[PDB]
């Protein structure tokens, strides 16, 4: 058995449309009947998808067979989603979309922090860590220092705004990643003090690997493609009166940095972490066994949100 | 708690691929890698796909929100497939490219019958019926009768074709849509005689929309679009060392001719249907209540497999 379809009410359209005599004419008739679209930005977004749909078929003249693999792909990245897992993100991540995406809707103005992919494993529950803290218990990995000042782009400090931060331990794992998750681990949630500054202990993220196992693993593969990424540190700055900031720092040495899976890399965003050989200042930070750590030390530039949305619709005005 | 991803072997690309410092790079340094692809045909799609799908993004400035939005769309159409419901093809379908894809792959050589959208409405469990026989059982609608002869593209009647044809009763519904389908109706399967005739007794179909409760629906209605098919005939013709047509007849009269929302109709598929108001003739033909029928009398005529096949590769030279 199969549902009775119900009409929708929309009258048959009273426009030119003659019966195709030839593959073009299917495409004049569907961009004529695009114009009856009433949201002006639905209009001007239908309309360019279709000509670039219409332009791919005919410039690549797609087979039945490669369209219905297409087809079949399109319909198994959806039914592997769940509320644990986007195959659709996934699959714009690795095609560059989200990375391109992401940038133009937060052009980093005024010398800015950029901003750069969130990835899956973000939770609104990690603890509130004090300035100073770690985010990381004792032997999840090399020791790391991170701190800076949130700021305008004019240079004054934010005072309390919330910065989340996550990352893998050594093993390359995030906390949700494991059987046992009796309590969160590498992540935490600071807010910058009163000189907008900010410092916690952390631990060296390392490199790794994106869901190989669905459609996207599938492709990358038929494409000679890995399905790494090299290290990085999360973090997303939130505060009233800005553009919140979700961006990562990625440390240099890592041989994934130039072809990272999701595009998340950028020039500016690859940190040279310093070595402090200073075991009495390690200690002094509060990490236990002393010895060494790696310091990252980068501020977060964050730009007024009337600025950010001038800045993107001056732009679009362009493109 | 998310599963351990895997790498998939792939080392790091050894290509310049520098750090993006701006939007473009992450277009330049994609395409690049695509260039590893090792299949040319993949690369080809892959590389024009890439190019279309940036160029879409930077042409309308995407908003996140956007972007958002059309991840979530793509997911339900996927999730709503079954092996009863294809939400993909019906997208592909109402926006054109089905159509044009199914142009490209049958292009009607030497004047041949062009070929028409499936549809979802095909079984392989269509009854035997002999030439002059009904598809139909009495009281399923207006009479109609369809006739003519199976030739190739040089006029060599092509006798043992396999003709499967399905349709709407008079209240626009396929036999599979009601509850009680203890029996196949208003479709058969017939064979072409030794001079390649075929004749059978039918009802006139009539309009239907197709699904409007998902997705697509929703986009329809966004788009100030119906969701409705004008009448037809559906003819799947297959014969060994021939390309298997899969056509239909559109009739004339119907409102949605001009604006099939799945871009069925062809100019050469408009059928103008014959009002034979001859009681004698209509009971000869074996309409149980005599009166009149509608003829439709079209010749279907059939590519050589060889053909079909060099004409798509020629035309594929241009593009
Ligand atoms: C907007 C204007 C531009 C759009 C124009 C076209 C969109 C629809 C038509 C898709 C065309 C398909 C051809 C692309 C091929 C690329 C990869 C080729 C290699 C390959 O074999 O890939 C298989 C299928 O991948 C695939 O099937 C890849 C399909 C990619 C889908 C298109 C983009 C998805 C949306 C991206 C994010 C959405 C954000 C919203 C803006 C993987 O399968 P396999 O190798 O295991 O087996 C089947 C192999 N013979
Ligand atoms: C060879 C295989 C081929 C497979 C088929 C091709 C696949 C191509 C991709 C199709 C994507 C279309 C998704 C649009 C969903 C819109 C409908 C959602 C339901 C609903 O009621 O949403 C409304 C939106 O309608 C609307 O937005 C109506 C306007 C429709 C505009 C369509 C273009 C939008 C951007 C899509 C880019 C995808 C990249 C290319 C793969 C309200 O929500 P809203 O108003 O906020 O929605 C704006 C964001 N679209
Ligand atoms: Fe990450
Ligand atoms: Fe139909």
């Amino acid at each position: 058995e199969v549902d009775k379809a119900v009409p929708n009410g929309i009258p048959p359209p009273q426009l030119d449309l003659p019966y195709p005599d030839s593959p073009e004419t299917i495409t004049d008739n569907l961009l004529k009947l695009t114009e009856l679209t009433p949201n002006p930005r639905h209009r001007f977004l239908a309309k360019t998808l279709i000509t670039h749909l219409h332009d791919f078929v005919k410039e690549t003249s797609l087979t039945t067979d490669e369209w219905m693999t297409s087809i079949q792909f399109l319909t198994r990245v959806g039914q592997i989603c769940t509320p644990v897992r986007q195959e659709f993100i996934l699959l714009s991540d690795t095609l560059g979309v989200s990375a391109l995406v992401d940038a133009i809707n937060n052009p980093p103005v005024n010398g800015a922090t950029e901003s750069s992919v969130l990835g899956p494993f973000f939770t609104d529950d990690a603890p509130d860590v004090a300035n100073g803290e770690s985010i990381a218990s004792e032997g999840k990995g090399d020791y790391m220092y991170v701190e800076g000042q949130v700021l305008s782009t004019d240079g004054t400090p934010v005072p309390d705004a919330v910065i989340e931060t996550w990352e893998t331990d050594a093993k390359g794992f995030y906390d949700n990643q494991y059987k046992n998750r009796d309590h969160p681990e590498c992540r935490g949630r600071l807010r910058s003090d009163k000189d907008g500054k900010f410092a916690y202990r952390a631990v060296v993220p390392v490199a790794y690997p994106i869901p190989g196992d669905g459609p996207v693993g599938e492709m990358l593969l038929q494409l000679n493609r890995h399905n790494m990424r090299p290290n990085h540190l999360h973090l997303m700055i939130s505060a009233p009166g800005y553009n919140t900031l979700v961006t990562a720092f990625y440390p240099e040495g890592d041989e994934y940095l130039s072809s990272d899976a999701v595009f998340g890399v950028k020039k500016s965003l690859v940190v040279g972490l310093e070595e402090v050989k200073d075991d009495s200042e390690a200690r002094k930070r509060g990490f236990a066994e002393g010895g060494s750590f790696k310091l990252l030390k980068r501020d977060l530039v964050l730009v007024p949100e009337a600025d950010s949305r001038k800045a993107r619709e001056a732009f679009a005005q362009e493109r």
